[PDB]
């Protein structure tokens, strides 16, 4: 595992410790950009055409041009794992509003990518569900992978202080949505896997999971999912990059099953891991 | 006019062409911190206690922990107007979440004092009103000033391809709120003052108008302002730091008046001046 040494700022290789942004940066003072994050194992960023299709389709909505095409942004990525010496590995590219004359109207973007090594709990797969709890709260611009994370972030004391390690948004306390930083899944008694089709980020996972059940022949069903529904769900699971997929035991008082890992969510685990397995067959 | 020199970074003055920040900092991955931003004239930052006490106000709103006292805080801003050798300027201090380990978690936070020209706008009042849209939408944690702008940047195109100059946020469609950066305030025929009284930022420049207002013995209701009352009021204004108070001659196509700056909307100018004039006075 080598160290990481280089990112690449707005094309050029710089050393991790000289990787900065002038503080007119449009990130700075007005938190305007986009993001992605994808993981690489075996020299492969993971399912990345579609990461790298999301992450155009968001600099659209925010109208930040990428400085150029889906295939040089490849072409850096793969250059600066091979910089790195690395084949497994966390990647993160930034899009900024950039350096603004007026600290408000956005101009070229600055485009970040940075390296990491691959998070040690990645795929952790517990048994043990975790313990989240509900908060009353919709995403600004859902669908667009913005960098404005300040709710899910100002809620992190709340969380601990309250007995969780994560929460799930509830929109205006009726309609479940999805995590600061993942989707969300129910698994009904009769096996029917829930999860949101509005309003949400359109996660990577999130879609890997949802082929992956729809071929193994379970009813997946994506549609507006009430609060009320938590307490006829048997299975809640999140989606990430990170998590894969990863069971959730309680929500609020709601404990589900004794708490570990529902059949489902196990299966999709596997599942899921089977994508992964089949796109690096693939590169 | 001297050129502007030197920022301040963490207590440490910087020439402007070295103000940087590791592309670690929460406020680039994640667009967490807080803001604020206030002139000075003649030498001295306009109501500095009162901008200072909403920093701090904002500060322990996301549980970041500014590294000192709110007169250590003062001296610096003091000692960067005299290190530019400027007496008139603007003035943006930036609080992030810091140089996080693990790109969500915030630490100690990155504090920034930077220095401008006096906007060369600043408190213009034109008589001539300006032209605005509404936009359905409400400001996540409207009473702290963090730095998230992401809607009222991306609506910057729409604005200006629709025929406007600014906008004003109608929360649901219902409930007048406030523009990405101004406080906004109705006169009714009556010469009633109307402002909103909730999920809005407590403006500086709306605290000294108000106060002025009620010291003229005008009325002035604190309320919640139902969209149709566009269709009730005679005069529309702005209210921030770098407008004063700005004349709206039109939202949608409800146009004020002959679009021309209104009796008390222009009164409310000499007055917030008269505001500046006596604090200067008390410097
Ligand atoms: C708002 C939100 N929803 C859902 C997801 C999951 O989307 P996926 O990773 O499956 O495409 C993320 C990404 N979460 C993280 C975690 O920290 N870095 C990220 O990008 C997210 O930030
Ligand atoms: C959301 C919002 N509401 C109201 C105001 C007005 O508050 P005041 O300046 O009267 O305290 C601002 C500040 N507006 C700007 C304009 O760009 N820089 C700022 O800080 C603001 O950002």
């Amino acid at each position: 595992g080598h160290m990481i040494k280089y990112y690449n700022i707005n094309g050029q290789q710089v050393p991790v410790e000289n990787a900065t942004l002038h503080v007119s940066d449009l990130s700075i003072l007005r938190g305007y950009g986009i993001f992605d994050y994808f993981l690489a194992r075996e020299g492969h960023p993971l399912f990345l055409d579609d990461y790298l299709n999301r992450f155009y389709r968001s600099a659209a909505e925010l109208y930040l041009e990428i400085p150029f095409d889906k295939a040089e942004l490849r072409r850096q990525i793969y250059a600066l794992l091979q910089a790195n010496e690395v084949r497994e590995a966390g990647i993160r590219l930034v899009l900024t509003g950039g350096y603004s004359p007026d600290g408000y109207t956005p101009v070229n973007p600055n485009l970040l990518i940075m390296m990491y090594d691959l998070p040690a709990s990645a795929w952790e797969f517990s048994a043990q569900g975790i313990k989240i709890i509900t908060h009353p709260f919709q995403r600004e611009l859902p669908e667009v992978k913005t960098i404005n994370y300040s709710t899910g972030i100002r809620m992190l004391k709340t969380i601990k202080e309250r007995g969780a390690t994560d929460l799930i948004y509830v929109d205006q306390g009726e309609w479940i949505r999805e995590s600061a930083r993942s989707n969300f899944f129910l698994v009904m008694p009769d096996n029917t896997i829930v999860t949101a089709d509005e309003k949400i980020l359109w996660g990577i996972t999130r879609r890997q999971v949802i082929d992956a059940a729809r071929e193994a022949g379970y009813a997946v069903e994506e549609r507006r999912i009430h609060i009320t529904e938590l307490d006829q769900a048997r299975e809640a699971f999140f989606t990430s990059t990170i998590k894969g997929v990863m069971a959730i035991g309680q929500i609020d008082d709601r404990v589900f099953g004794d708490g570990t890992i529902g059949k489902v969510t196990q299966e999709l685990q596997d599942l899921f891991v089977g994508k992964v397995k089949a796109y690096l067959e693939t590169c």
